[PDB]
């Protein structure tokens, strides 16, 4: 699969990618030389844990174009821009390793953590790796990378070999947490990228991502072995925390600069961890607005205390019937047939296990509002706009300028499943539907 | 131009008007028998203190169409009104002269200080000109006025020659403070007038302003010469004084009721100091709405507390060197490239002196937008839009709905100078940007 | 990227390409058994010399397809062909080596030197390889290369090993001239290739070249290493050289058949060194072009002759200076603004060492175009295509189409940085904007 | 009438203008202060002398928009060629005075000749007013310009007083070549401009146009009077004359700096001579490149050297009887009905008198095209084609593409009066017509 992402003269510029698995989209990007399959131990963990893995292969690297142009972070940036974009991927986590940790660095702070929901920084570049006068953190001066491109250039088949070395800590790990076949297998993948590529890699590395770090506001993992060669944790990672002490901070004893393979055990605990209780933090977080804001518009009582009580229930997880949620909610006495219907949505669509009950008249009829055509065109318009958002907080202000009457109608269309709109905008509509409603 | 007041018959009723120059909009209103072209050394000096001058001619007078209706200050008051919202002006200051004062007592009175932030009357007819026996301090009994009426109706032509005889206290300022030229143009305007409008407005200038003098909540000033012979000092503007102590009281030696010409020089200094401390004052709150919004995007640390005051110092007119502020901005670390780019914009938008410096590479690379022929093309949409507006406010709104990326861009075309859009929208467009920037 | 050269069955018959740099073309057409990425070292180097370098896979080799037909120099010239009539190249070089060799020969021969500037050819195969009785210059019989051939059926694989002691001479090279890992990746190129096509392909060695030859009518050089094993000195380049007197004859010492990399420094060398001489020569005439063009737009006069000596000394490299230059143009009475500012264009773009000279005021002014947006819209619809275009005629050909103000506007958005366009397209604006202007 | 010329703020910019009279276009560029009525005299002599006169008032200038921005002569000239654009102006005359000579060569240098015919500069600026250490043939220094400028501001109307008095020279002309009346109207007019753009015009007359001389292509005049006060002759047209030997130089003796009024008896003499023979050398060269392709399908005999001295004549203005040469064609052996067709459309186009004749039977049929639905639809995409095109050889380019048949049809189209095309494209269309008849 290819996405393309530029044109280098008579040929076009395209990415190799992979997209498997069901579930929130998980974004790894590779180190150097390799390609998007060294994520293969992570990425067989990621699809066991129900998640959507998408690798890709960056420019001059396994299956990619190799062309002879933008080997900068700012036009590695803007790839990974258009395969985020060209796969419409919507509050996905982003991971790097090694390289691949600037992509990250430098997409979030360029383009904005808009489509992002947490970030996860592998064996980071982080902050600065050039060694100057302001930055003495560095861990190498000018010099000693433009030896790494002349190196080569010399010979990149015969770098690779010496590269891998210190990629790995053979001496250390080898026959013991890497096979000389998958070492193998890595240079062969080495080799298969582009003699240009290869060599213009080298002086991506010491890029300023200084100025990149404090746009980071989604949550972030920072994982790092002591043991890395290649980038030496205490001029990437320890300043790196410095930077950014918001992150969650993972020092993997005694592992290269390779982790990825050798210490896989320790990196899937992490990462898996990490990106399990992001999401259920992001979740909470969302279902206590949807909660108030649907309480906003039940009368105080003890009705609205049983409310809030079913709603804790299902939002915490346990399978309530929803036959009897459903029956419960239409044997009510004081309540409006609008909040019953809101409350119908909410229950709908929150509860995993439908069980089987068609869609109830007692909603529909609550949601039509009267079936005005006036309301049923405000609806679609706001049903166009609702299809391109994504964010709760971006689907939430473009609704509230609809009338109450409008918004309504529009959570009749998609319950009636003439609507195809995420979880997050839909909650965006429901939350604006009760804010419109508290006010009149 | 013309703004349509009215209907009469088969015709409408226009008003002739200007609008010149950038800044807080200044009103003014002219006298009789004369048209707006008679403000213009006020004009001349108002643009050269970067004011926005609207002038615009009464019903029946200068370019005004010429109905035979709605002679009253409640018609007057109600085009005056007309005016100010179709053009939308907003924390405007109203000046009168002769007859126009009544025009702003009377809006001001009837419509409330909504769009007003101050206003100024020279040669004023309030409070109140009829001498009855409720008001002994009346300059004339009605018997006087409709002599006046009469004289106008006998001949208009021949009664403008009598009136600018004492409108300029000739015998004292023709070849001195007025020359005969000058007069002769009066005189045109004059008769360039209707002849209904002519002699149907001395009936005006006996209306009691008495009842709208409290309802001036605005700050005010009101000056008038001593040598005012249609209009007598102590039966106008010194009893005008006493309903209106919280005025600012200027009194011109010697200079005769058409002042505005033959003594220009004490008329501008008087009025552009009064307009001063409201000008200020206006200048201030639009330089802290670009501050929050320039510092919205700075990242927490001692570098914001930095940048903020060197921001201050430019904004008092601390004459800060620009050289080394761009070298400042150019060399930090963590500022991000867009960052230092708005940055950049900024200094040398608000820098007076800019003592011929070209157009930074930095700033340049910063807001070229990713060469991206997209973005390239919504700014240039954008750019055409700015090109209309006027208002900060305004030019705020419009570029709120373009992108980031767009945004930049058009910052770009404007600093490479391909761009002419004046302070006030340059400023809308910068914290539009800003404003972008800091929601991701 | 590939070019269809043909059709096998259900399949089409593709070839792998690679299109790198900007300047003359030079076609690297690779021997056997390998793909264009052997020519990585030369093709380094060629890109840095500003070439633009052209590549591709032979079918049944690297990563074409592999079809089991058209293994013959006939169908070898009309790929070729194909290739080259695809990518529309003109005044280009053709380089080949091993069997690459006998492409060049049989093209040339076959379909004419229009689109051939220069051809060279490395470890040849001509005139004739094949032992016979009116051919004693052979090298070896029909049987030794029905030896090979059988040899190749038996186990490819084991082959190639074989092949590359002989093809590199390891016994002296390896571990001086070339590495373990050099090697194991051409081993890995060769395996990758098609079975069928590697053991028809030795059938092809053996071609009579010796009609084909005199039709060489462009610039040849004959490079060959004395110490070739696959093919001797003597049976190929010397005879070969008596067969072609004029080409340029270089002897590379002690060199083996893979001397592309063993001795890749001294063979860029003689090749860049002849290429230079077909380089310079159209180099010249595009330069000649250009100022012939921007002459037309100066008027007649001493300042006429002093422009077009100051543009032929950096033409030459001689000027070097800029500032001094810029300073002498802004200062020009009979120069009109926008010829000012092509000058400009031209200097900056002409001249090595930009050095930090910011980008001046009078030429931002000039090509501003007034700050139109209709200008500015155009300009960046124009930007676009030239994005895309590489070619110095291509460019110039499209541009043309838009009217001199927007092409003005579009080389003020290059100068001011908010547009990346390379040197040859660069130039085919200016000639556009200055045949439009002597149009005007 | 009005033209919309750009946009100050809420009002936008709008030229009054006026069109007169049914032949070449003559637009007259008045000068300072005063407006297009200036032209009167020689407006009465050009209706006369039967061409088109256009006039309009410079912004700030008599009945025109009166802004406080855009006083320098690229704006003028921007002004100008909106004004050429909208009323579509082809092969016309641009005349200018005082400061309207200024437009006239800033237009033609920055705009180009595509429109204009020819050009005359009557009491023109040109090269260059300031008197530098660069142009010692300058009339004043700096300091002099600076002090006409403070004296407009200090009274704008007793300054016109003092400027018609050397303007006319009264002391010499004033009750013999001008009355005291004449003068009160330069006045009025003078009064009736804006207080801004009187003092803004001033320093416009120092403006540099020694680089935009040498780009006038097209036939020129250079008019002055010896008398001239206002711009001495000797600082003004006499070292014009040297940069611009070509044109045609007039020298009125003892003619003031306005001798349109006091000499216009010279003036329209010798612009009226002027005028004659641009028009006559324009009509030469542009049908005889009609007459050789009519011509061109005539088959060679006795009647093609008829055919050629009755279109002979026709051109040269010897008016024959039109029924006369359509009888003559029609009752005419040996000619094909599509021959008689286009000369019959070619001379109706080209008979001035058209005596009243009904498009003909003969040359209808002739044009219909076969009555072929694909012609019909290829001769009105032509037409829109043609509408928006201007130049004859622009026209013949672009009709070149069509085939004859579609040709023939689209001629019909615009005999028939279905069409409203310029004379100079409607020569383009059939000269086009033409050539691919010749081809078959």
């Amino acid at each position: 699969p290819f996405i393309t992402v530029g044109q280098e003269n008579s040929t076009s510029i395209d990415l190799y990618y992979e997209d498997h698995g069901t579930g929130t989209p998980v974004v790894l990007i590779h180190g150097f030389p390799l390609s998007g399959h060294s994520w293969e131990r992570q990425s067989a963990a990621l699809l066991d844990a129900g998640y959507r893995v998408i690798t890709y292969d960056r420019r001059g690297f396994g299956q990619s174009s190799q062309p002879t142009t933008g080997y900068d972070y700012d036009t590695f940036a803007a790839d990974l821009n258009t395969v985020l974009e060209t796969l419409d991927l919507q509050d996905a986590v982003l991971v790097g390793f090694s390289m691949g940790t600037g992509e990250v660095a430098r997409y979030v702070s360029s383009y904005g953590t808009a489509r992002i929901a947490a970030v996860a920084f592998l064996a980071s570049l982080e902050p600065f790796l050039l060694k100057t006068d302001d930055n003495p953190d560095g861990a190498a001066p000018q010099e000693f990378f433009d030896g790494i491109v002349a190196a080569v250039k010399a010979d990149r088949y015969a770098f690779y070999t010496g590269f891998f070395n210190d990629f790995y800590n053979l001496d250390e790990n080898l026959g013991t947490r890497i096979s000389e076949e998958a070492v193998r297998n890595s240079w062969n993948t080495a080799a298969s990228g582009g003699f240009f590529a290869a060599a213009a890699a080298p002086t991506t590395w010491y890029t300023d991502f200084r100025a990149d770090i404090p746009r980071i506001d989604v949550p972030a993992l920072i994982l790092h072995g002591t043991g890395d060669r290649t980038l030496p944790i205490e001029n990437t990672a320890r300043v790196f925390h410095k930077a950014l002490p918001s992150a969650e901070y993972v020092e993997v004893e005694g592992a290269p600069h390779g982790l990825l393979w050798t210490h896989a055990e320790e990196v899937n605990t992490a990462l898996l961890a990490f990106l399990a209780k992001a999401q259920e933090a992001q979740k909470q977080k969302l279902l206590t607005e949807v909660e108030t804001y649907v309480l906003s518009i039940i009368p105080s009582g003890p009705l609205k205390a049983e409310i809030a009580q079913r709603l804790e229930d299902v939002f915490a997880g346990k399978n309530t019937d929803l036959e009897v949620l459903m029956e419960w909610l239409k044997t009510r006495p004081i309540l409006s047939p609008l909040t019953k219907g809101i409350l119908g949505f909410v229950f709908t669509l929150t509860v995993p296990s439908e069980r089987g009950l068609q869609r109830r008249r007692f909603v529909q009829n609550a949601l039509n509002g009267n079936g005005d055509p006036n309301n049923m065109d405000k609806a679609v318009k706001l049903y166009r706009k609702l299809k391109r958002e994504i964010t709760f907080h971006g689907a939430k202000e473009i609704s509230l300028s609809y009338s109450a009457g409008a918004l309504a109608s529009c959570m009749g269309l998609i319950y009636n499943r003439m609507g195809a709109v995420t979880t997050e905008v839909a909650f965006g509509l429901v939350c604006a539907t009760c804010e419109q409603i508290a006010d009149s």
